[PDB]
Parts: C-alpha cells; structure tokens; sequence
C-alpha cells in the first residue's frame, strides 16, 4: 500500500500558504514575545509550493538558499502541480530515512510521468472532493525542481504530526554547523505547520537558546506565521495529542542541549544525550 | 562486489584539475576554433573536487549555480576527501540510473561515516601507490555537500568512458529547457575529461549547433581545457576505442538534433529519434 495520490498544491497556486521569513512581523496572540536574535536567523518556511510558487519565492530568496524538504511521505510534481502519496494520517514511508524515501518516490513519480488520465485526489480544502484527472505531464522530484532554479536542496524524512527522529536531529545539527555564514534555509513540509515550525524553532534555538527563553522562541515562531507547538486538543484526538506532547518534550530537551552546546558544539545531539542520568 | 574505495581528491586539494568556464581562453592545438556563442553558455566544468575545492569554486560561481554530477559510480566525501568505489574500468553501478545510485552510495557512505581506520586506495597520480588511512570523519554525499553551500545539485548517471544513455540525454535536454536565464551549470565527473567535456559540448550544441560547425564545437571544448572527444587509440585499446566511436557518433547525431531543434525544441531527443531524425 503506497497511499492515495493526492493534490498538495495546484499548478495555478502562487505563494504557498504559511509563507514567512524571520524578518516578518509578529502577530500578537499575550504580549509580543522577545524578538532578540530572530531577524538574523537566515531562515524562512512555508507549506508545499507548486512549481510556480517556488519560482515566485525565488524572486526574494537570497543567494545561496536551500530548500529543506522535511516530508517523509513520497511527493513531487506532476506538471506544476505538487502531489503526494497519502497514507492514513499521512504516515507514508513509515520509519524510513531520506535515502530510502528519495528512491521510493522516484519510482512512484516515474510511473506517472507523461501518462494520461492520472487520477489525483483532492481534499475539500483544495477544491475537492472531486479528483483531478491529469496527463500526460512531466513528473519530477522536488530535488530536480530546486536544481532547475539554481537552489540548494536537502531532504530530511520527518513524519507528519511527529517530532524528527534522533538520527534526523543529528544530521540536521551537523548540517547546520557545516553552513557558511551566507547560506539561507527555507524549510517546508506539507502544511507549513508542525514540521516546518519545529525546524524553524530548532534553528532559532541553535542560535538563541543561551539568551532567549524557551517560551519566547516557541511563541515567536507561532507569531511569525507558524503553528502553535505548545497546543494540544481537549482530549478529542488522543493519538495526535500524544505525538504533540512527545514533540514538545523533545523541543524542551533540544533547548537544554542548545543552551549547553551553542550552535551545536562542542557536543552533537546524540553524544550529548549519552550524558543523561 | 561494490568496488575498491579509492581517493578521487585529497582534502588538501584546492581548485580541481581541468577547471574551466566558458569565459576561459582557448589554447590552440590547427587554428583556434570559432568562439561564436561560447562565452554566453553559462557553463563550466571540472574534475572531482574536494570539499575545500568546492568552497573555492563557489567564490567565483554566479548566483543560482548548479553542480551537475555526471558520475554513475558511487562516490562522496570522507571529511574533505573526495572518495569513490571503483570497479574495473570504473564501471560502478553498471546500467543504473541516478535514483538507484543515490541510494546505493548513501549506504556505502553511511558504513564509513565517523569510523576509524578506513583504508582508501590511491593511484600513483593521486598520491599513491601507498594507501591512505583515514577516520573518524564525516561521510556525506555530494548532494549534501552542495546543499551545505547553497548550490544546486543534479545527478545524471553516466558510465566512465561512455556516452550518456538516451534516457539521460532526454532528462538533460528537458532540464536545460526548464532553466531560467540566470542559472549556471557546473558539470563534473571524476577526471573532468570525457563525461564533463561531453556535457559541456551538449550545452554548446543546444545553443549554437545552428550557427557553429560541429568540428568547431568539439575543438573549442577541448581548447577550453576539456579532453578531445574526436580522439581514439591506434588499436591498442579496442574496447575503449569502440566506446569513443559510439560517443562520437552520438555527438554527431545530437548535433543534427540540435540544428533541427534549437535549444531542445520543438521536439525532444527521444521524439526526434522516434520520428526518424527528421
């Protein structure tokens, strides 16, 4: 079961939803959280873009920008349409890393490349419930879409609604430390909500955890246009609540890590974890 | 059998060998070939770089530059060292496409990541014949190395000493057509010779085949610092000669394609071949 081929963004969509940079204004919920260290983060985020949406964003990307794709689920482009293979709760490629995902989704995309009558499901929010019937259209990976615009591309496989695995955190902190000072990171997921806001928060913490309170970092990433990583339901979605609490606990632990290891040094994430009681 | 882990470039290497851009001077072999349309190609090439070499090249890369990695063989970086898995005649991952290769080499790199006493073979040209023992060091794909510098990355799996498969040519022509006018392509292979020079020639033909003779394009990509794609042995290496002849025939056919379809349009490579080449 590879999941239902579903529309993420139609080709006609332009700027993706939940687009924000670290220079965006903060919308107050509560007082406006601290802005200290926010503007200099060289980070932005969004939901999944169409091909046209990526080209539009590129107009305002600095030189040496990187698209950081956080989606563990298989996805790509059919023409300008952003499409993905959706399993229940969007848990595609469960437990798999980016190397496995890239090859799996390459095969899924190859199977719809330049073929007629490809049925693409649409949720109600994206013009559904009637599906689109498309093709022949070129099917490409987001990796190639980014390369075609001269943009960097990094894939990190994070499950929807879920914290990143320790191995992903380790890889990301090492990646962050390898970056020259001019490199900009644009994170995205499907919705630009949980996963995107999680990683913008990690970038925030890697620079600012020694000087800025945990609550301010969480609140300001929400206020910039991200989702609220401190929110849970009233109990109506227990499985989702358990993931949200697991993710918030991880973020508290990462904040402690980033205070003791500014910028991810001297210890990496998993080495730091080995010193716990 | 995944091949012998071998050094491509030591971490201390800086500018890679056979580095050139389409703005470089031409060295005559024969008259200096025509330069018509050469400087505007938005293309460069090199041999395999170290991590330091990539950072150095980035100092002179334009905005929106793409590293186009032509290597079908598995390779990556062990610390700053560029390393690869060499089968006989460097025919790693035979017949496989970039998606397969990326996953295969990711596993090979994971197995040497941050581990001690990794033995890396060295050819005489690359500091050998004594091997190099390295580690613990971070092992990364070139895709990640490129991303860490904010550079684009495209992988096209081409066998050493060989023309690109039709599917690779089709993918590349479509890629070329998709580029906005500011995107710069930096090709590389292992040596910056056959495969890199082939693809710089393809880019040249896509822009200039209607106005510039085939012989001038081949000669100028050599004169810029590439290898000679019109060269063969005297019969002393017949298998390599057969590959070189097959590649040259492909380049003549692509030249005709690019004359009939300037810039890769209206017809693509496979569609042009399917229609009988006009």
């Amino acid at each position: 079961d590879v999941g239902v081929l579903t529309l993420d963004a139609p080709a006609a969509s332009a700027l993706p939803h939940r687009f924000r940079t670290c220079f965006f204004p903060l919308t107050a919920s509560a007082a406006v959280p601290s802005r200290e260290g926010l503007n200099g983060l060289r980070v932005s985020g969004s939901s999944q873009f169409s091909l046209a949406g990526l080209a539009l964003m590129r107009e305002q990307f600095p030189p040496r920008a990187v698209i950081v794709d956080l989606r563990r689920e298989s996805h790509g482009f059919l023409g300008g349409n952003a499409v993905s293979w959706r399993l229940p709760d969007n848990q595609g490629n469960p437990g798999r890393d980016a190397a496995f995902v890239a090859e799996a989704e390459a095969a899924l995309l190859a199977a719809i490349d330049e073929r007629p009558d490809i049925v693409v499901a649409r949720e109600a929010r994206r013009g559904g419930p009637t599906p689109l019937t498309l093709g022949p259209l070129p099917a490409v990976s987001e990796a190639q879409a980014a390369a075609s615009l001269g943009l960097g591309y990094l894939r990190l496989a994070v499950s929807d609604h879920t914290r990143p695995d320790d191995a992903v955190v380790e890889r990301f902190v090492r990646f962050s430390r390898s970056l020259p000072p001019d490199v900009w990171l644009h994170f995205h997921s499907r919705g630009g909500a949980g996963r995107t806001t999680t990683f913008m928060t990690l970038v925030d913490m890697l620079r600012n955890a020694p000087s800025v309170a945990f609550e301010d970092i969480i609140a300001r990433q929400k206020a910039l246009g991200g989702s609220d990583l401190a929110k849970t339901s009233d109990g109506s979605a227990p499985g989702r609540d358990a993931l949200a609490r697991q993710r918030l606990e991880f973020l508290r632990r990462f904040y402690e890590y980033a205070r003791a290891n500014p910028g991810g040094a001297p210890l990496g994430w998993t080495a730091w974890l080995a010193g716990g009681a």
